[PDB]
């Protein structure tokens, strides 16, 4: 050994960068691949692990990001571009980043970062998921994984090994093996390692702690605004087989065998995948996305409820929460009436049509049961009522709803559950006031970017975003937010008979309980005996 | 002609009584026959118009009571035996009483009377229903008539003319006629004349709205906790049917024909026959009656629901309302876990039991639906929550929203619309606390009880008394509640667009907007939709 920057592992050297954070300085390994390269045939397979490489491995700079739909809805702005892809986009895209602490620490605790969007989307290389804040101020090593979305990773065609569905979810899995594998070599412990991840990576999150395949190459999870079981991150074989083959239809493709339709979508260059991707959907739906996991007997061994009923899970300790306004991002991009510049009221009409879009998969007395319960009627015209209502409907019912059925079902077999309610409107926001604590919006803070001067955040907000990093890594170092005998007031545990939660923003902390209970008993409990009487 | 206590009318001379009220006196014809005793062979028929007589119908004392059940719950309990037969019972009981001011008017307003009881039971001679202190006061001759209840008014074998149905509410009607045809020998006008009445008769009061037979006989109409349209205030000719048969089933009656069926109810003591009355019913329920009204396509042309939509029915003003607690007599007799000398906290089990005594046509959705709408999650277990909320299901259900149903149907047809919510607590009350504001309770108040003192009323309920005698006087008098050009705040006209009502009680007066109406949807468009899909 020679360095701190050059890390011998068992796929070969590697180099990585020094970089600055807030005055100092830590190692950064950018861009180490994990897989093999999944192009030309290997589109649509199983990753296969990166055969080991002679000589070092340069991860000075980021590595491309998967090839994936671009959001141009808003040109140029930043609260959406944030979002895009910084990198080329590229098949060629298995790639994970590690920031080390400096010096190189010995057996520290790893978090591992898995990306949202919606599982069409999202790029390991992030500004707001740059993890060199959090490595330096908790002294953890942090990992960022990559894999594949859109139908390049959740094209589904069960029975063929060509195309079998889940492949992207494999590629979260080959990471967090390599990270098990390697990364004592960059000092982290791999016997405490926790994933943490947002939306789609929240809901994946809870998909490895599901996954008996998974579940022994992680300690420890948080989960941000997704679970499992929500109703967007997953479909039955024969909806994803459905889309895989009208996705074939709207290319042009032999549709006669499974041999057929993959041979097809493999020559296609990626792009004319993703022009015809969103085609597919069975409903005219907001928060439905085309290529997702798929319940495939395999990955999952059986239904998601029956796994959570009969406690066929990773039994370990979980972190998870909620932003205020989870809908409001859905509602922005796909719903009338909805726009960036205006304060959004809404008439009746553009909500009856909202509530249609955001259960798509409901009957006309389910859609009569939804509107009931969310409407005052004694001011049934109010168009900021009508606006707050329906970015409930769309919160309530994507997110927290499943996350508050995911808690519950959890909290019965496992070892500690921390919940959270993140209610705080960053001040320097672009996006307009309506859209309130958006889908996304805690991430900044648990990455630590207001402790960056530059980035016009106040001083409460520093504070807040020191105090989240410091919970998210003392839980992943213990399985404790809290600090042993502390003067901090006190995260408490969520239990099944108290039930309670924290928020999070720059206020005194306050414990409640029973988070968003009467709606989701709705939404977990009476609109699906509906739905199926009906 | 001679005196003041001796009336010639139609019928023939009849000699009154003058009696005392107020520290002043008026006249009094007590037991006047509006109709032939409907004994033997005429059980169960149409009343035919009494025969006139001659000499000189001695009308100085209280006609017997109609056959009918007797509530002995609490023997004794003044609470109960108020509502209770106080003279003896007979079959021959279709008379009618008049308070009459003195001096004798020329041709004033007429009010008159028709009794609750629930199709089953109740008596024009109660205390409570003594018309001396409203006549007196409010100058106004005031009318109290009787009818058939149980299956004596109620039994329905359409088809046949020996027991068609609805024979009681032609009671009601004859005496209508009764009052149309003679009451300008009282000083009454025939012309001004107001029906009032109170549950089964606020409901029987609709009914004359409605049957364009009964429409022409009065001007004006007041409806106190009672709607035609109430789920227990009708049933089809196939339901009237069923019970009817089902009741000779009880007492070995030959079931081969409506002639034998007939005959041989016929033969029945009336006791007989009451005490079976309450086998018939088809479920285990609260509010709901074996012998009620029947939708015959007579005495109802059509569906009540289509008749209010198409505007088939009599266009005038009405004056209505409800109580606060309309849910808790029904409870306290009929419900597992309430008692008359408890607090009657409801435990979770009672309170389902509750739920499901209270909507007995729901199937298990609509159950749940029923459940969620009225339980508070954050708190489930409260015994109190448990006892007020089914206290709400049970008065919703059956009395408020039927009736916001009615008014808004009428509203649009009508010329005038008056509504209220009496809220008033007796502070003499003997019935336990957790039943608030009880259905019923408003008629002491209506009748001028509160102006004896004796009675042991406040001062303050002396004057809510007095205000809303005058209020219900002067409404029959006009068509509006409103003494023209006064001072006092004024109850506003209850319109489509702003669906307006004042509160009733000792404080100054307040007008809302939408009485109950997030409940209200739920009862009258939500559930009726899910029962009616599933
Ligand atoms: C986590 C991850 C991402 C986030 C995010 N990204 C921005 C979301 C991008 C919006 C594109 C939707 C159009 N979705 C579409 C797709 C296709 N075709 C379409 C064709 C027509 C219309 C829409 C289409 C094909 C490929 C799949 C998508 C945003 C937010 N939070 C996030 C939190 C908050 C507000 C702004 C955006
Ligand atoms: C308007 C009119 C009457 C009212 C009233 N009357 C008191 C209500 C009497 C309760 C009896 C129910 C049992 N109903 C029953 C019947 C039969 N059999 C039964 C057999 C078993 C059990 C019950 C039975 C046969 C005949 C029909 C009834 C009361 C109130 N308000 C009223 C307002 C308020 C509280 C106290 C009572
Ligand atoms: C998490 O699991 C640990 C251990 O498996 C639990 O701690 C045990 O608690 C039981 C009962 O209180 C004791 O009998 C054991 O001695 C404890 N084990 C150890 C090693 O401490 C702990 O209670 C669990 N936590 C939660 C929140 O369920
Ligand atoms: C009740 O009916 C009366 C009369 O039929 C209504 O008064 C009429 O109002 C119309 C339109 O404002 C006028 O053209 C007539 O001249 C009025 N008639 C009389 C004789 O006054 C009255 O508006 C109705 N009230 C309600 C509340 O609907
Ligand atoms: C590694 O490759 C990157 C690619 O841009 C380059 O910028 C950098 O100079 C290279 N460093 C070394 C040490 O080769
Ligand atoms: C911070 O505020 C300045 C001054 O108004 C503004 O021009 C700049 O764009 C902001 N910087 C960032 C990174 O948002
Ligand atoms: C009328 O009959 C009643 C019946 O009790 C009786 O009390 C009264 O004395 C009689 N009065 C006359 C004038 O006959
Ligand atoms: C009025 O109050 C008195 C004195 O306590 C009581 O004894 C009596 O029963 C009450 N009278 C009535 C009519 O309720």
């Amino acid at each position: 050994d020679h360095s701190e920057l050059l890390v011998n592992t068992k796929s070969g050297k590697v180099m990585g960068t020094r970089v600055p954070v807030l005055s100092s300085h830590i190692s950064a390994f950018l861009g180490i691949p994990f897989a093999e390269p999944p192009v030309g045939n290997m589109r649509f397979r199983r990753p296969e692990p990166k055969k080991p490489w002679s000589g070092v491995w340069n991860a000075s700079t980021y590595p491309n990001n998967c090839q994936q739909y671009v959001d141009e809805q808003f040109p140029g702005f930043s609260g959406s571009e944030m979002w895009n892809p910084n990198r080329e986009m590229s098949e060629d895209c298995l790639y994970l980043n590690i920031w080390v602490p400096s010096p190189r620490p010995k057996s520290t605790t790893v978090m591992v970062w898995i990306y949202g969007g919606g599982f069409y989307s999202g790029s390991s290389t992030l500004d707001v998921y740059n993890g060199k804040y959090l490595a330096y101020t908790e002294e953890v090593v942090l990992v960022s994984l990559s894999y594949r979305v859109g139908a390049f990773g959740f094209l589904a065609l069960h029975g063929s090994q060509e195309a079998p569905g889940n492949v992207g979810l494999l590629d979260q899995r080959m990471a967090l093996q390599w990270v098990h594998d390697n990364i004592q070599f960059f000092g982290g412990d791999p016997k405490t390692v926790t994933i943490f991840g947002e939306s789609a990576g929240g809901a994946s999150v809870g998909m490895h702690i599901l996954s008996p395949g998974s579940r022994d190459l992680f300690r420890r999870a948080i989960l941000q605004s997704g679970s499992p079981n929500c109703p967007w991150a997953s479909v039955s074989v024969a909806e994803g087989r459905r889309r895989a083959v009208e996705l074939g239809r709207n290319l042009n493709c032999n549709l006669n065998s499974d041999e057929e339709l993959i041979h097809c979508l493999r020559e296609k260059k990626p792009q004319e995948l993703i022009d015809v991707e969103w085609n597919v959907l069975p409903f005219d739906s907001i928060f439905r996305f085309s290529f997702v996991p798929v319940i495939d007997g395999e990955f999952f061994p059986t239904s998601l409820e029956s796994m959570l009923n009969s406690g066929n899970f990773k039994k370990t300790q979980i972190l998870l929460g909620v932003n205020k306004d989870e809908g409001s991002f859905f509602l922005l991009y796909g719903a009338p009436g909805f726009s960036k510049d205006s304060e959004s009221k809404i008439s009746r009409e553009d909500f009856m049509s909202g509530v249609k879009l955001s259960v798509p998969h409901a009957n006309d007395l389910g859609l009569d049961a939804v509107t009931l319960q969310y409407t005052d009627w004694m001011d049934d015209n109010n168009g900021i009522k009508n606006r707050d209502g329906l970015d409930d409907i769309v919160g309530d019912h994507n997110v927290i709803c499943p996350l508050m059925h995911f808690v519950n079902k959890y909290t019965k077999f496992g070892n500690g559950t921390y919940l959270y309610f993140f209610n705080h409107r960053a001040s320097n926001l672009v996006w307009p006031e309506w859209m309130g604590v958006i889908h996304g919006y805690e991430i900044e803070f648990v990455f630590g970017l207001p402790l960056v001067k530059e980035l016009n955040y106040t001083a409460e907000e520093e504070a807040l975003s020191r105090r989240i990093m410091h919970y998210w890594a003392t839980f992943a170092k213990t399985g404790n937010p809290n600090e042993p005998h502390s003067q901090e007031s006190k995260w408490p545990l969520f239990t099944t008979k108290e039930q309670k939660f924290i928020d999070l923003n720059t206020e005194p902390m306050k414990v409640h309980q029973r988070l968003r209970v009467q709606m989701c008993v709705f939404w977990n409990q009476f609109l699906p005996k509906l739905l199926n009487a009906t």
